[PDB]
């Protein structure tokens, strides 16, 4: 089932063992992370990615990502039953395959 936005408002970035909780923003274009304590925005463009990867994490499950600019993200948290929609928002929009790992 076709989403165009994707929202999860329960997630972590995973920054060298700190979890940074904030809310995750998956659109068309790209994808917007807002760390809720700092209130620190990243922005990736949809276009900028080169690689996602699917994996077990600390809780849950969890997405890292890279960019033609070697930045990484990862984002923990998701419930395993999240892949499906998330696996089909990178195919459709992003263009690119979620490696399961």
């Amino acid at each position: 089932p076709m989403a165009e936005t994707l929202e999860f408002n329960d997630v972590y970035q995973e920054v060298k063992g700190s979890m940074n909780d904030g809310r995750l923003r998956l659109s068309r274009q790209g994808i917007i992370f807002k760390n809720s304590k700092t209130g620190k925005v990243d922005n990736i463009q949809a276009g900028e990615l080169t690689e996602g990867i699917w994996r077990r994490v600390a809780l849950g499950h969890g997405l890292k990502l890279l960019t033609k600019n070697g930045h990484v993200y990862k984002y923990d948290g998701f419930r395993e039953s999240e892949f499906e929609k998330l696996s089909d928002f990178f195919k459709t929009h992003y263009r690119l395959e979620l490696m399961e790992k």
